[PDB]
RNA sequence: GUUUUCGGAACUGAGGCCAUGAUUAAGAGGGACGGCCGGGGGCAUUCGUAUUGCGCCGCUAGAGGUGAAAUUCUUGGACCGG
């Protein structure tokens, strides 16, 4: 703060809410995050976009690295 | 001449009497009816998410699959979310 124009006009006490569609199946992990509606997504990261081993895509190691980028 | 009811055999109508004549109701069966009961059967009827595909929309570089990988789908926006 300021950003500036990105993000809505907010106060100190209150906060803006989003939704994280965490599709953590086997063989991969998705930490998709969107607006409160669900359709205007903000940041989409998956486990495979970080690990290059093609087998750890659902491993816990890939899982939190993707989430922190979100 | 025979009369032969005569001997017996023939059919038919009105009677009495017979305690007048039907064992039982199977921890057999069949039925009947009463209140139910049951993912029993058939015909229609309605609902549910899911899957697949589609049309938009935002979004981005991988997605899928495997013990690992690959065939495969991917800037024609794949996968994801509405
Ligand atoms: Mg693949």
């Amino acid at each position: 703060e300021q950003v500036i124009s990105l993000g809505p006009q907010v106060a100190e006490g209150e906060n803006v809410f989003g939704v994280c569609h965490i599709f953590a199946s086997f063989n991969d992990t998705f930490v998709h995050v969107t607006d409160l509606s669900g359709k205007e997504t903000i940041c989409r990261v998956t486990g495979g976009m970080k690990v290059k081993a093609d087998r750890d895509e659902s491993s816990p190691y890939a899982a939190m690295l993707a989430a922190q980028d979100v």
